[PDB]
């Protein structure tokens, strides 16, 4: 499993336990916002939304058109305008681990009881290595 490089945006990579995703991006710096989804078929079973706007990190599902609860709490925002970000995250028995810069950002818990990687939005990514 070889890393892919400078992959386009929007992004759809074709995806189990105990292995992490490695996500290299960039921010730019008139971004506005951009998303990653973890998806099943449209439903997001794990959908990260930085917004460059209000700095938020939010996090959701998707079912049926219907957003669940979102979750905002970090300790801190690696995605600023402008800068570089190298993200993980670890697909964990009961929840998302996913960390940046090595630090981690957040765990979610496993709502849905997913095959496809999505990104689009305003980023530019270097690599993707499933
Ligand atoms: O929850 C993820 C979901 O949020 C939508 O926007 C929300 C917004 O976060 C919230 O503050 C407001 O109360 O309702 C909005 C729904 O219209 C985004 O539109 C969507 O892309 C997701 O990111």
């Amino acid at each position: 499993g070889p890393p892919t490089f400078n992959p386009p945006v929007p992004y759809f990579g074709r995806l189990t336990a105990r292995r992490t995703i490695i996500i290299k991006g960039y921010v730019p710096p008139t971004g506005k916002s951009f998303a990653i989804n973890f998806k099943v078929s449209g439903d997001i079973a794990l959908h990260i939304n930085p917004r460059m706007g209000n700095g938020t990190v939010v996090r959701n599902s998707l079912l049926n058109g219907s957003w669940g609860s979102e979750e905002k709490k970090i300790t801190h925002n690696p995605f600023g305008p402008g800068q570089f970000f190298d993200l993980s995250i670890r697909c964990g028995l009961d929840r998302f681990k996913v960390y940046a810069n090595g630090q981690h950002l957040f765990d979610f818990a496993h709502r849905l009881s997913v095959d496809t990687l999505e990104i689009q939005g305003d980023v530019t990514l270097s690599y993707v290595q499933i």
